[PDB]
């Protein structure tokens, strides 16, 4: 059984978790819930760590006293059908091969699924280790728990002995790095400086090698990523969002000055040796939109290039963990103000962006947005019950299976149906734009291969490589980002109504030069 | 096809119907709908009705127009068990045989169905007629459409060559008189002048021979007994409710003079030869309370005796065609007042009244009627239609079928399994104290023989029967009343513990004076 630690002699050394703990909502939780430091204590000076305490970062070690919210956390939804693969006829982006050739997506980019299996699933995709990782039989597919105990519990490694990226499959590819690591867990808070620096005291960075760094990390979206584990209050841990919103002045709402201000953040940071080591962004309400901002954002996470130069830039570059809190319309500027592309197209010889779910940068403006609504009140909301104490359900899923705590909750002039036929009106809508746009673009990469040999200037085709980065990015918002429309109906018609318009352009410019060289 | 007729004719002679007719919402409706005049406009004088022009009173006469309210009105309630003798372990009065000796429900009372069966299953029923009037066959008892479309499409007369009361089968009573039908059809609306009265222009009367008069009506509850035809506005027909309401002075709401004002009745005569012949209450409001309490009450519809000096008083006298239109704790004063009782009990000896669904007299009083809420709010709920237009369900049952249209469209604090839990709160505690009751009037009504046998004085007997006279109201009156205690569970809960008492200090009483005489 745990035995309880004198905070008081902790709190001699680690003043702000006196002032944070003493405060909040676990001014009563003793220091022996999350940490083993009786070794530390007898060592740490006022300035110097000594041993290291050993810091619980498991999901259980809150489940503990918050059984609902864990539970609720580790359903698995298994209607969110698994491993499936996004560039086919049936799914959200039938054109993808023929429009992401040249980048890693290429290999496998499957749906999202439930929480749970966040780590593994970025273990063993085919795009990310070269297939190192798997489950250890194709059973452990369904062990949400189990997943959530650890990944090494369910996954093996196919070569222990070694610790390059390289591919153990021959359909595979290693885009794995670092940085991705900090949207599937936080086990590595503790070891990992501020935006992956290098730093004395991290054992991890953005330089490391990230199948050693793989091998360290065990669970999912962990609870403390929102909730401060001292006060337990409000906040956010990830570095780019912090970057984000505090460090570039950006704010928590980008188009709100005001509403950036009631509901802001406030970094604080700790320090190794003196020297500031890492930082939490303390928020002034719990507001999920914020929250779920640490992961459904569009960022880099990865290599790339310049657009000035070509040039690469490197994991050891800070703009490869960079959030751009910019919205489909302000992303070029964004990308451009940091001179910064992904991947050149195989076909069209293009730089192009490669976007990534960027959910919370789509629902700023929208009517949900502007009236106040968050994503919890449409993915994690309060569970109604006839009799019994209210709890915040964790299960983020569609609000089509809680559609009397969702949106009827709010809208009661709809019955179920109705609400459900509002979805799918623009849902279906902007599916159709998707397709559109893949059609207008995929006729512009085949008229590339041809206006090639017809021997049509490269002025030509540099021209229309720059009408395929608009065409590319105005389309590919759409399918990386997961509501199909909803988030923001207006914004995704215009986008890919810009989409289409432009790769119209680059077609008429190839046609025309092609013709002119016959012829 | 129909064709028209000018109306403007008619009114050169009928000024009432002109006035009610041009200023409602009826206006547009030709009387030909349902009228045949032809040869009355060619013979009649303002003073001479000439040839007796035709009215249609078939329910089909409003569908033509009206298909939404005649469909619901029409469906019969499957689960609304049919012919389900009360008087059994598993229904509303287990021991109802011992209770209700000497009266003719003894031979059959059953639990109440659908509407469209009213006058069928009046003229079956094994207490009415002698079992003279049978279904065709037993598959006739699920047609509720050829009921509506006339009684006798689906029965038989096992003697169609004779017209009196008599026993056909041997365990059958003849209870049947002309008052009954009021309360299952109006077809017979200008052929009965008010209360029944003897009449030279009234075909039908309280005197009437019931089998000829049985055989002159077709319909049940005809549309027009709660609109009026000519205006479409809310009215009664029955006469026994105008007398109370208008004719006695008591209002439409007895213990609410204000509601009673503002929510009252216009009583409106029709002449014969310039006498007085039939009358209809219009209503101020559109007011269900009113309506239902056309039959939904307590009266009067039979033959008894006098409580002064047990003299009978028969179908001829205007007490045989009464509206008590008094609460439980009123109505042994309003039998007083009018010199009446029902029966004497076989075995005590008792004068008794019998008691039959106060569903009106008990809803006065209830947390529910204070606050306006009326019949149809829970048994003719308005649809509710994602898209079309609203109309009042005209389907009258059980709410428990239509709660979101009833009890949850005013109680948003509970969820329809909460909401049948608080009615079957109610019910079951209700229902156990009218078992109790009988328990009590049972183990009292075995004394008597007992005491008998004695030599008990007849003083004694008499003090006893007195008693039982309250014993019996104040249980017989929730076994008759058919929400069991939910229309006014306050008002049950009293009466019930008042049969009791009484009960209970007969039994004494009894005791006492048999342990004397032995010991
Ligand atoms: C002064 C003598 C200390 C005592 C008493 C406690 N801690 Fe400590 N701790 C101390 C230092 C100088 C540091 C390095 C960071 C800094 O603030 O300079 C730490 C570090 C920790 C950590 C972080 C460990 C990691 O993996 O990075 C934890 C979780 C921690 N300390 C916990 C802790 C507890 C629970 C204590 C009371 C039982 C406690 N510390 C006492 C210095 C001192
Ligand atoms: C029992 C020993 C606890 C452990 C282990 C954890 N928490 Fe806790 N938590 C506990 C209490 C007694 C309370 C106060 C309850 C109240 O409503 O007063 C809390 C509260 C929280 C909250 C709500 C915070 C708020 O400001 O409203 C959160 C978000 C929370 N706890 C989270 C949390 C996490 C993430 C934990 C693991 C790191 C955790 N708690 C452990 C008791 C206990
Ligand atoms: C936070 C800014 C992220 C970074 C950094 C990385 N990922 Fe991610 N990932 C993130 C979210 C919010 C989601 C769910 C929404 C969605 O559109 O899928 C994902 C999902 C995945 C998945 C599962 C789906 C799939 O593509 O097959 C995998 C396998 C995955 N992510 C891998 C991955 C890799 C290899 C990353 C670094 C190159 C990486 N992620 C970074 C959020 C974030
Ligand atoms: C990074 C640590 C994340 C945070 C914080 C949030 N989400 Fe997430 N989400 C993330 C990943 C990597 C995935 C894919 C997991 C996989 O194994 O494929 C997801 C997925 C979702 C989903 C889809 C669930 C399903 O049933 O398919 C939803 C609805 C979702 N995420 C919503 C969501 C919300 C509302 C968040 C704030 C409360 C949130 N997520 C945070 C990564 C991360
Ligand atoms: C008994 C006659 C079986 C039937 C019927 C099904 N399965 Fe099975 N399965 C069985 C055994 C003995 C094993 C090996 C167990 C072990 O761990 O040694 C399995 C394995 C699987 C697996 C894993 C396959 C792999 O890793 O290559 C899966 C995914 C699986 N079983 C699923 C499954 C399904 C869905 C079934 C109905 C279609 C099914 N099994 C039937 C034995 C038996
Ligand atoms: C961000 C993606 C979250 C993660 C990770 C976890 N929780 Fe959470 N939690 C989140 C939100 C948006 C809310 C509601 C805030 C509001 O005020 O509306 C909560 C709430 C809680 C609470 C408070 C009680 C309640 O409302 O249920 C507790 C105790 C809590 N969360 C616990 C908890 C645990 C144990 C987690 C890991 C399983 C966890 N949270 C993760 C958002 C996020
Ligand atoms: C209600 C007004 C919403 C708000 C606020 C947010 N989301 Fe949403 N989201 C909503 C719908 C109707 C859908 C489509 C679901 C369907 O079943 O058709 C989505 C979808 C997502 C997804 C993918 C879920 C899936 O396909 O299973 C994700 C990952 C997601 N939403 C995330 C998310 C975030 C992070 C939000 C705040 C920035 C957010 N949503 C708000 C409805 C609503
Ligand atoms: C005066 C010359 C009349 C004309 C024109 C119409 N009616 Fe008549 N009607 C008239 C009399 C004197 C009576 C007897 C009752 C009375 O008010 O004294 C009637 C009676 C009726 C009835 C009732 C028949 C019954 O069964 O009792 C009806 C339904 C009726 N009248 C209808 C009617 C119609 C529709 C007419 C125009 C087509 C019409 N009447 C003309 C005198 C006169
Ligand atoms: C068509 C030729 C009709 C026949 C036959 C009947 N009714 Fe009618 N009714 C008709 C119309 C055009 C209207 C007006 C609709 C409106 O909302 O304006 C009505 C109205 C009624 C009403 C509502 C009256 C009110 O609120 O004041 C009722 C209660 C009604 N009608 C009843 C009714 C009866 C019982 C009928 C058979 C005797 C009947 N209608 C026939 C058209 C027609
Ligand atoms: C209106 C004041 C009524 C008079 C006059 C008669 N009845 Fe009736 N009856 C009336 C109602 C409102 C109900 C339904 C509620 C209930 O408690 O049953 C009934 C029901 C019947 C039934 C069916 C149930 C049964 O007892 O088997 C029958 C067979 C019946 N009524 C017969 C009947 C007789 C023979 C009457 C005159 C002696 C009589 N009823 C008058 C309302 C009214
Ligand atoms: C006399 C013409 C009636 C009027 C006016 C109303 N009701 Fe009635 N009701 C009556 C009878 C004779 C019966 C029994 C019919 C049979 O054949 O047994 C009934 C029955 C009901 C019922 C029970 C229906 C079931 O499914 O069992 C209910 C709920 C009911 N009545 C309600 C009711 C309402 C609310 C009325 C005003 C709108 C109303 N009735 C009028 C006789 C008569
Ligand atoms: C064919 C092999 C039959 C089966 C199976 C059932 N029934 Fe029947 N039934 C059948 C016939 C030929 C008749 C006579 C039809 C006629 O009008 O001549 C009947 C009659 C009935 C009746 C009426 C009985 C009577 O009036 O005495 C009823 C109530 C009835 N049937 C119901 C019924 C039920 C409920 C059945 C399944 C339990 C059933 N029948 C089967 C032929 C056949
Ligand atoms: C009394 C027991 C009724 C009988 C018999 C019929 N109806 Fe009725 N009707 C009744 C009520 C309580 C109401 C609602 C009044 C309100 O304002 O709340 C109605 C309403 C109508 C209407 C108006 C349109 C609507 O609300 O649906 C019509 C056209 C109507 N009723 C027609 C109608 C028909 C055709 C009937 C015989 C099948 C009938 N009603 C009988 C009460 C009573
Ligand atoms: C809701 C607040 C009601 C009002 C207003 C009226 N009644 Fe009612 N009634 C109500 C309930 C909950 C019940 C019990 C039904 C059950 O399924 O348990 C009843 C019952 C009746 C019945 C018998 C119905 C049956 O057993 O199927 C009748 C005949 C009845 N009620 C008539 C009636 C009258 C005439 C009303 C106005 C005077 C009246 N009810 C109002 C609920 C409500
Ligand atoms: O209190 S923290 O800064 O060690
Ligand atoms: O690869 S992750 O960003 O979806
Ligand atoms: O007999 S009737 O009144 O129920
Ligand atoms: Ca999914
Ligand atoms: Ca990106
Ligand atoms: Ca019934
Ligand atoms: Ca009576
Ligand atoms: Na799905
Ligand atoms: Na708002
Ligand atoms: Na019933």
């Amino acid at each position: 059984n745990l035995k309880p630690v004198d905070a008081m002699q902790c709190f001699d050394c680690h003043t702000q978790i006196e002032d944070m703990h003493t405060v909040g909502k676990h001014a009563t939780v003793n220091c022996v819930h999350c940490h083993d430091a009786t070794e530390h204590v007898e060592t740490a000076s006022s300035r110097r760590m000594g041993e290291r305490p050993v810091t619980r970062m498991d999901l259980e070690a809150c489940a503990t006293c918050h059984t609902a919210q864990f539970n609720s956390f580790v359903e698995v939804r298994h209607e969110s059908h698994p491993r499936l693969e996004k560039a086919t006829p049936t799914s959200r982006s039938p054109m993808f091969d023929k429009l992401i050739a040249g980048h890693g997506f290429a290999f496998e980019h499957a749906e999202p699924r439930s929480h749970a299996f966040m780590l593994v699933d970025h273990f063993v995709v085919d795009r990310a280790y070269g297939g190192r990782f798997q489950f250890k039989n194709w059973q452990k597919v369904t062990d949400g728990m189990g997943a959530v105990r650890g990944a090494w519990t369910v996954l093996t490694d196919a070569d222990p002995e070694s610790s390059d990226q390289r591919r153990f499959l021959s359909q595979t590819a290693t885009a794995a790095n670092p940085v991705c690591l900090n949207c599937k867990t936080q086990d590595h808070i503790l070891d990992w400086a501020y935006m992956g620096d290098e730093h004395e005291a991290a054992k991890w960075s953005r330089t490391s090698e990230v199948v050693e760094f793989a091998r360290d990390l065990n669970h999912p979206l962990n609870c403390f990523m929102c909730h401060d584990p001292h006060s337990a209050g409000p906040r956010v841990v990830r570095d780019g969002l912090i970057n984000a919103v505090v460090d570039r002045g950006l704010g928590t709402y980008p188009h709100d000055p005001v509403k950036s201000e009631q509901q802001g953040m406030t970094k604080v940071t700790f320090q190794r040796g003196r020297e500031d080591f890492r930082a939490i962004g303390l928020l002034d309400t719990a507001d999920s939109n914020v929250m779920c901002a640490q992961c459904h954002v569009e960022y880099n996470c990865n290599p790339g290039y310049q657009l000035s130069d070509g040039s690469r830039v490197g994991m050891d570059d800070r703009r490869a963990n960079h959030f751009f809190w910019a919205n489909v319309f302000d992303y070029k500027e964004a990308a451009q103000e940091i001179d910064f592309f992904d991947f050149r197209h195989a076909t069209t010889g293009a730089a192009l962006p490669k976007l990534q779910h960027p959910e919370a940068e789509t629902f700023w403006g929208s009517v949900h947005e502007r009236n106040g609504v968050a994503c919890a009140d449409c993915h994690m909301p309060k569970v109604q019950l006839e009799n019994g104490k209210v709890y915040t359900s964790h299960s983020q899923r569609t609000p089509r299976d809680m559609m009397g705590q969702a949106c009827l909750n709010c809208h009661a002039e709809w019955t179920e149906d109705q609400a459900l036929y509002a979805i799918d009106y623009i849902k279906n809508y902007t599916h159709g734009k998707i397709v559109k746009s893949e059609y207008w673009l995929a006729k512009m990469i085949d008229l590339f291969p041809v206006a090639k040999r017809a021997g049509v200037s490269e002025d030509v085709l540099n021209q229309a490589r720059e009408l395929h980065y608009d065409a590319h990015l105005y389309w590919e918002w759409w399918t990386a980002e997961n509501s199909v429309g909803f988030h923001n109906p207006d914004q995704a018609r215009e986008s890919l109504m810009t989409s289409i318009s432009k790769s119209k352009e680059a077609v008429s410019l190839l046609n025309d030069a092609i013709d002119a060289q016959v012829a």
